DNA sequence: AAGAACTCTGTAG
DNA sequence: AAGAACTCTGTAG
DNA sequence: CATGCTACAGAGTTCTT
DNA sequence: CATGCTACAGAGTTCTT
C-alpha cells in the first residue's frame, strides 16, 4: 500500500486505484508513477494509491450463509473464514467502505477513499478471468451499485504486440483468436516482428512509457447488466452441478459488433466478460487438473515427462530437481511458474506404500518421505535429485510410439505430446484424488494380474475367452473382474453392495491389554490417523495411549487401553457383518469411492462408472495406433531399402563413372539423373521425425542427390560394402516381417503387444522387488 | 527448536545437542537420529534436541567492549546489538547458560540443559572453519572452561567417499589433501566409485544409516590450548593489520602424526582447527571477493562471464536471469548457491549514470534500475532479461584468447578460466568497494583517453613518448597523467594534495531562494542523498523542505530554505579555498579513497599504491600472452596447411590409386603409409581446443590417416579443388603475415593489440551513443 | 575533543 | 436429525 | 534458502446443536 | 514469490559522553 497525496481527502473522490494481481504488476506500475515528466495526463503517484491482491483471493459466495432472512429482509452474514482474510479485509480498509451500506445514492459513493478502482492484472488465460472474475464477483455479491455506476474498471494491457519496421505504432490484439484471424487475413508473416506477452513484468522501459503515455485510453469500466447475476451465481456458487451443465458446452467467443462496441466506448458487460474470459479460464483450469484417461496423468506431469524424456535420453545421470525444473519450463515452454513444476516433480518421483504413484516415472535419490508423513516430509527441490527410470519408461512408454502422438503447439514451437497412450492404461495403475473447476477425480489401483488377463484376452486369439471379451466388449458383459491391488497392503480388500472397503489388521491380547495394529489402510499415512484417533472424544473416555513403533516400509502401532474399558467398546462401538468391534474401534475400515471424470484428447469432460468403460475406451486407442506405427514403418523402411540399393549402386558405378571430372553441383546431379539415379531427400529417411505417411510421400516423391554427396568417401572398402549389403538382407527381412505382422487376423500387431506387455511386467517386476531403485 | 525429552531434568548431563548449520543439515538430522528401528546409537529423539544457526551468525568478539575494567577486575559488556541477535540468544536460552557465571566446577555445568553440544556442519570450506569458527570463538570469549572440560564436541562427516566394487566399507576420507594423496599413492583408479558430498543433505538414505549405525563414532572433543587464545584475537576481532600479515603466509598443513592423534583419540585441538579450517576459508574468502588485478572482476563474476560466453555463443537470444543462472551454476560448478548468484549476474548487467560497471559485460532488458536508488529497486529475477553484449565483448574478451589462458580444473573436469586478461585493464575502468576477510577494495574509473594514450605509447613505436614511457617502466616515473573519467558527470573533478575530490553543481537564484542543483558527486545514490541531507540536525533549522523532480540518467534537486538562513550559512559553514558555502552545506563533495588490494593469479593479496602500479602490472601479461599466441597459431597453421595439401594431392592421387578394391582398416592404412603418407589427427588440427605446443607438437608426431577416411566424397569436384587450392594460399599468406609478425621490432604482436584498442574503442562509442543498449 | 554506534557497498550463508 | 464446521489431496496466482 | 493464506468437490468424522 | 538478521574494513557524520 503505497497511500496517494489526496486519499481520503477532499479531492479523494476524484483519485483511482490499482489492483496489482502480482508483484510484476507491482513493478510495472511503480515503473509507470516514477515515469512522472512528459505525463500531464499519466498520473504520478499522487491521486493512484497501490494495493497487492497476493495472488488469488477467495470469493464470498461460498462463504455467506445468507441465514435469518425470515424477518421480511434478506441478510446476509459474513464467515468467520472470511472477516479474518488478509486481503479483503485490507481492501476493504484501503477503500474504507462498509458492507451494510448499500452506495445508492452519490453521497454515500463519496464516502469511498478512492473514486474508482481500476484492476491490473496479467493478460494470460488465468488471472483476467479468474482474478478479476472473484474480484468482481465478490463486488456484485456485496454492493452491485458500485458496479452498476461505474466504479470498478480494468487495465487492459495488450496480449500480442506486432511491429512493423520503420513504424513505431503497436497492434495491441488483445486475444489469441484475434491474433490468428489477423494472421490469417495478412498474406505473409514478413516485415514483422511479434512479441508475446505472457505477464506484465515482459513490456520493456519504452513499452511501459508508450502505453502509460496515453494512460487515458485502455481502462475500461465495468457495467452489471440484469442476466449477470444468474451467471455469478453459476460460476461462483454452492451448487457445483450448476456449472457442470455449463462446462461441457465450451467458449462462445464475442462477436465483432460486440468486441467493436466494447472498444468504440470502454463499457465492458459483466456477462461477456464471466462467458469469455472465465470460462475460458475454467475450461483451461478442467483441463489442467483432471487427468487424460489415454494418459492417467495430468498435462504438467505428461510435460514432465516429456522433459525427462529429452533431458535424460543422452545421459542418465544425476539431475536436481530445480534444475530439471528449470530445463523442463526452459524447453517444454510452462509459463506457470516454479515451485509447482517442482513439487509436481517431487510427488511424481515419490515411492511408498500408499504413494499416489504406484508406478513411478523417475527413480529418486534424497528424502522423498515415506508413508508416515504422506510424502509432505520431502525435502527441499534444490538438494533432492531424480534420474530417469529407464527400463520402465523404455517399456512402458515406448520412443517409437512417442513419435507418432498428436503434439501440443505452443507459439509454433513443438511442446510435450496430447496424450501418452501407453502399453498398459495407468488411468488404470495409479491411484490418486483431485478436485477441479466442477469435478472430482478419485481412482484406486487394480491388481496387474485382473488387467494383465484382461489385455491379454482382448489381443492374444490363443486365451478362450478371447471371443467371450469381444462379445463383452460390444455388448457390455464385463465377464472377468477387476479387484483393488493388494500390493504393499497386507491388510484384505471386502466387497459389500457397490462398494470396496479396505481393511487394516490387528492382534489382540487380553493378558498384556495391548492393542497391536500391523496394517493399515491404503492411504490415511498413519500419522494423520493417529492425530485424528487423538481428537475423537469419546474414544478419550476408552483409551489410556497410543504409542508408535512404525519405521519405513512396515507399520505397528500400541494402543494402551483401560482394563475395564475392553469389552466396554463392544457394547458402544458396534460388530457388523462388515466390520469387527476393533475394526469400528481403531477405524481400520476404509469405503473407497471413484469420481472417474477423465478429460477427452478434443478437451472435454467424459464421466465413466467403472473402470471397464475405462479400459475398452483406452483399447482402441492402442488399436489404431499400433495399426499405425505398423504401416508408417513399412512405408519409411521401403524408403530405406531403395536408398540403400541406390547407395550401393553408385558405390559399384562410381569407378567407371568417374564423376571426378566434374565442375559443380549442378553439372553432377545432372549427370547422375541421367543415369537414371532416385532422387529422394535421405535426411527425411535416415531420420523420419514424425512425418504422417502422406507428407512423407510428398516428400519423398522429390528429394535430393545428396546421400551421394554427403556419403563419406570411407566406406569404399570391400568388407565395408559387404556389412552393407548384410544390412540390405536384414532390413528386407524386417520388411517381410511387417507385412506379415499387417496381415494377421485379429488386427495388426497383435503379437507385438504381448512382447511389450511381457517386457513391462518384466520390468515392473524387477523394480517391485527392489522398491523401485532398480540401479 | 523441538525439545529433547528428559532434557533438563535429572539425565540432562547424558544429552547431548545438535548444532546445524541450516535446514539441508536438518533434514538429515531428522532422517537419522529417527531411522526407525535398530538404533543402538544416534538415539531416537532421546536427549538429543534439535536447534539451527540459521546459516551465518555473529562473533562476540567485534561486539563486545571490555569497559570498566580498573576496578580490579576485568568484566565484559555485551553489545546492544549482540543482546537482541535471534541465534545467539535463541542457543542461550536452549543451552540455560548465564553469562556471568564461570563455570569451573562440576555442578555449574550440571546447571546447564544439555550434557554436551555437538556441532553439525557441512565439510565445505565454508561452514567448518567459519561457522565452526565464530561458533567456538563465542564459547572461547564467554565460557573457556565448557571447551576446556569437554562441553564442546562436532560430528565430522567425511568429505569425499570411495567406494570399492564387492566391498560396503568406504575409505571415508576428509580433506582433499588426503584423497589425492591416496589417490597418488594408488596405482590407478579402477574399481573404485568417488562420491562426493559438497552439503550434509547430499548424503543418501543407506549412507546416513551407515553414518548413524556408528554415532558414536566421528563426534570429536574440542580441547583448549594455551596458545589458543592468540589465535582466536588473531582471526576474529581485534585488527585487520593484526591478520594481515597471516594473511599472506598460506595455510600450513597438518602433520601426520597430529592426525593420527585426532583419529586415534578424538580431541581436536582449537588451535590446529584454527590453524587450519578457519585459515583456509580465509584465504578462499578472500579470493572469492577481492577482484584480480587482471580481470578486475572476483572469481564469481568471472565464471558468470565464461557461462555467459558458453551460454550465448550459439544464440545471442534473449535468457531469462533464473535459467541463466541455473545454467552457469551447473556448467560451471557453482557449488555456492542460486540467488547470490542472480544477484551477481544482476549487478552485472546493471547499467547507468553512478553504476559499479561502466562497461557491463551484459546487456539488459528490464528494469535493472536507475541512478536514484543506486541499483536497489531491480525487479525479481524471474521476469529480468539479460543477452551477452556481442560486439563489446567479442571485441574485449577475444576468443583466441580466451583459449590459451589457464583454466581452473573443478573435480578433473574444467570450468572458468583462471583470468580473463583483457586487451584494457578493466581493474582500471571499473569501480566498486568491496570488503573481505582482511582487506578493503576500492577503485575509481579513469578516463578513457589518459588510458588510451599510455597503453598506445606502450605499444606503438610512432608515438614520440614511447621511449619516455619505457623508461618510466624501468625508473618508476609515470609520466603520463591519469585522471578520473568525467563519462555521465556534469560536475568537475579537482585534485588536492595527494587526493581528488568530486564537486556537483549547483544553481543560486536569491530573488526565487531556491537551491537547485543539476549534479551531485560521483556515485551517491539521488535518494539516499536526500535521507542524509534529512538526518542532520543542524541543518534542519537553515532548510524548510526538499523536492526531487529528477527522471532516470539525470539529476535536479530544489531545496527551499528560509529566506534569513541564506546568509547564515555563509558564517557557520565555512567556505575553504577547495570548497564552496553550498557545496559544504549541501555535502557536493565526494573525497576519492582507493584501496588497492588485488588478489595475485597464484592467490596471494597484492597491494598497489597508484593506478601506474596496475597498468605496469598488468602490461606484462598481455606481452607474453600475445606472444605465446603467435607461436600457437604459427604451430597450428603449419600443420594445418600440411594436413590440407595432404588432402589435395591425395584427391589427385586416388584415381590411379584404386584403394577401393581393399578390404579393412589395416590394410588401407598400411597402403597409405608405404605410399609415404603422414599421419596426423586431423581432429586435433582442425579443431585445436587449447593445446599447448609441446603437447600439441607431441600429440601431432603421430596421427592417424582418418583426415584420407573422414573427408566426404562430395569434394571431388574440380571447383571444389580449386576452392581448396586457393584455401592453401591463404593460409600460406597468412602463415607469412604471422611469421613477420613474430619479427617486429618492439614485441610480437604489435600492430595487433593496436587493432583490438580501435575495435574495443569504436565499440565502446557505440554502447555510449546508444545507452548501452545497441538494439 | 576523543571514542563508541550506525549504515554502506559485493560474495557468501 | 439437519447443518455448519474443518481437513484432504494435485495444479495454479 | 523453507514458507505462507487462499480455489476447486466430495465425502467422512466431529462438534454441536 | 519478496524478505529478513548476519561477516568483513574503513571512512566517514552524528551521537553524546
Ligand atoms: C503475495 O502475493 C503473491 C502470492 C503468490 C503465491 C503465494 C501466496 C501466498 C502464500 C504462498 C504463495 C506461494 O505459493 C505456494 O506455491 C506452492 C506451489 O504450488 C502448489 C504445489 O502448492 C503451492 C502452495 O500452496 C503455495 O503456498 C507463491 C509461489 O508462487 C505463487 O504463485 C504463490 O502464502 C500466503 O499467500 C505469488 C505471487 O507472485 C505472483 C504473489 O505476488
Ligand atoms: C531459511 O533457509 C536458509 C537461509 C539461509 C540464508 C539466509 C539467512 C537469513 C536471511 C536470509 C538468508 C538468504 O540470503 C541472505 O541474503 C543475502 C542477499 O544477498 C545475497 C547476495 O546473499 C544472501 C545471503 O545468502 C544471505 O545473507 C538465504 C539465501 O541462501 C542462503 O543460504 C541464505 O535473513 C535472516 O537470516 C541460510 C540457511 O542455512 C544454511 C537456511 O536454511
Ligand atoms: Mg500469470
Ligand atoms: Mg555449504
Amino acid at each position: 500500500y503505497t497511500r496517494a497525496r489526496n486519499a481520503g481527502g477532499k479531492r479523494a473522490q476524484d483519485c483511482m486505484l490499482l489492483a496489482a494481481e502480482g508483484d510484476s504488476a507491482l513493478s510495472l506500475l511503480r515503473t509507470g508513477l516514477t515515469l512522472g515528466k512528459s505525463n500531464p495526463s499519466g498520473p504520478s503517484f499522487d491521486f493512484c494509491g497501490m494495493i497487492s491482491l497476493g495472488g488469488v483471493i477467495m470469493n464470498a459466495c461460498k462463504k455467506v450463509t445468507n441465514i435469518t432472512t425470515d424477518s421480511g429482509e434478506t441478510i446476509m452474514v459474513r464467515n468467520e473464514q472470511l472477516t479474518n482474510n488478509k486481503v479483503l479485509q485490507g481492501i476493504v480498509q484501503v477503500l474504507g467502505l462498509d458492507f451494510n451500506c448499500h452506495y445508492k445514492t452519490q453521497e454515500e459513493r463519496a464516502k469511498l477513499r478512492y473514486g474508482c478502482i481500476v484492476a491490473c492484472v496479467d493478460q494470460d488465460l488465468d488471472g483476467c478471468g479468474k482474478i478479476l472474475g472473484l474480484l468482481l464477483a465478490y463486488f456484485h455479491l456485496f454492493w452491485p451499485q458500485l458496479i452498476i455506476h461505474g466504479f470498478v474498471k480494468r487495465l487492459l494491457t495488450p496480449l500480442i504486440r506486432v511491429y512493423e519496421k520503420g513504424k513505431t505504432m503497436p497492434v495491441e490484439f488483445y486475444y489469441e483468436q484475434e491474433f490468428d484471424a489477423w494472421a490469417k487475413k495478412q498474406t505473409s508473416l514478413v516485415n514483422h516482428t511479434v512479441k508475446y506477452y505472457k505477464g506484465l513484468a515482459a513490456h520493456d522501459t519504452h513499452e511501459v512509457k508508450s502505453m502509460f503515455k496515453h494512460f487515458d485510453n485502455m481502462v475500461y469500466t465495468f457495467t452489471l447488466d440484469d442476466s449477470a447475476k444468474e451467471l455469478f451465481h453459476i460460476y461462483f456458487g454452492g451448487e457445483s452441478e450448476l456449472r457442470k451443465r455449463e462446462l461441457c458446452t465450451g467458449v462462445v467467443p464475442l462477436t465483432e459488433t460486440q468486441t467493436q462496441s466494447i472498444h468504440s466506448v470502454r463499457r465492458i458487460p459483466c456477462s461477456l466478460h464471466l462467458q469469455v474470459d472465465t470460462k475460458a479460464y475454467k475450461l483451461d483450469a478442467i483441463e489442467r487438473q483432471i487427468p487424460n484417461f489415454l494418459d492417467g496423468m495430468t498435462r504438467a506431469r505428461r510435460k514432465i515427462l516429456a522433459g525427462g524424456v529429452k533431458c535424460f535420453a543422452s545421459n542418465n545421470r544425476e539431475r536436481k530437481v530445480f534444475q530439471f525444473g528449470g530445463y523442463v519450463a526452459d524447453h517444454m515452454f510452462y509459463h506457470h511458474g516454479d515451485m509447482s513444476l517442482n513439487t509436481s516433480i517431487i510427488k511424481a518421483a515419490q515411492y511408498y506404500p500408499g504413494s499416489s504413484h504406484l508406478y513411478p516415472v523417475f527413480i529418486g535419490i534424497g528424502s522423498f518421505g515415506s508413508r508416515h508423513l504422506g510424502g509432505k516430509d520431502a525435502g527441499s527441490p534444490r538438494y533432492i535429485s531424480v534420474q530417469l527410470a529407464s527400463e520402465f519408461i523404455k517399456t512402458m512408454f515406448p520412443a517409437e510410439d512417442s513419435w507418432l502422438l498428436p503434439y501440443v503447439f505452443e507459439d509454433g514451437q513443438r511442446a510435450e505430446p496430447e496424450y501418452y497412450v501407453p502399453v498398459l492404461p495407468l488411468a488404470i495403475m495409479e491411484y490418486g484424488a483431485n478436485p477441479s473447476e466442477g469435478w472430482k477425480y478419485t481412482t484406486w489401483a487394480r491388481q496387474l494380474e485382473d488387467i494383465l488377463a484382461l489385455v491379454r484376452a482382448y489381443v492374444d486369439k490363443d486365451n478362450p475367452k478371447h471371443e467371450l471379451l469381444h462379445y463383452a466388449i460390444k455388448h457390455k458383459i464385463t465377464i472377468l473382474p477387476l479387484r483393488p491391488s493388494n500390493y504393499n497392503f497386507k491388510g484384505h480388500l471386502k466387497r459389500f453392495g457397490q462398494y470396496y472397503y479396505s481393511y487394516g489388521t490387528y492382534d489382540i491380547s487380553e493378558q498384556r491389554n495391548i492393542i497391536t495394529i500391523t496394517e493399515l489402510p491404503l492411504r490415511v499415512p498413519t500419522v494423520a490417523y493417529i492425530e485424528s484417533i487423538k481428537k475423537s472424544s469419546n474414544r478419550m473416555t476408552f483409551i489410556e495411549e497410543i504409542i508408535d513403533y512404525s519405521s519405513s516400509e512396515t507399520i505397528e502401532i500400541l494402543v494402551k487401553l483401560k482394563p475395564n474399558s475392553l469389552n466396554r467398546i463392544v457394547e458402544e462401538f458396534k460388530e457388523t457383518e462388515e466390520q469387527d468391534s476393533i475394526e469400528n474401534f481403531l477405524r481400520l475400515r476404509n469405503c473407497l469411492h471413484s469420481h472417474l471424470n477423465f478429460v477427452k484428447p478434443k478437451g472435454g469432460i467424459i464421466e465413466f462408472n467403472s473402470y471397464y468403460e475405462i479400459l475398452y475406451a483406452w483399447l482402441p486407442y492402442r488399436r489404431e495406433l499400433y495399426q499405425k506405427r505398423l504401416m508408417r514403418e513399412h512405408a519409411v523402411l521401403k524408403l530405406r531399402i531403395i536408398m540403400e540399393t541406390a547407395i550401393v549402386r553408385y558405390i559399384n558405378e562410381s569407378a567407371e563413372l568417374n564423376l571426378s571430372h566434374y565442375e559443380d553441383e549442378k553439372e553432377a546431379s545432372r549427370i547422375l539423373s541421367e543415369h537414371g539415379f532416385p532422387p529422394l531427400n535421405h535426411t527425411l529417411i535416415i531420420s523420419p521425425e514424425f512425418a504422417s505417411i502422406e507428407e512423407l510421400n510428398q516428400k519423398a516423391l522429390q528429394g535430393c542427390y545428396t546421400y551421394i554427396l554427403s556419403l563419406q568417401a570411407r566406406e569404399l572398402l570391400i568388407a565395408a560394402k559387404t556389412r552393407r549389403v548384410e544390412k540390405i538382407k536384414k532390413m528386407q527381412a524386417r520388411l517381410d516381417k511387417v507385412e506379415q505382422l499387417l496381415q494377421e487376423s485379429p488386427f495388426p500387431g497383435a503379437s507385438v503387444w504381448l512382447e511389450e506387455i511381457d517386457a513391462v511386467e518384466k520390468a515392473i517386476i524387477k523394480g517391485r522387488n527392489t522398491q523401485w531403485k532398480f540401479h
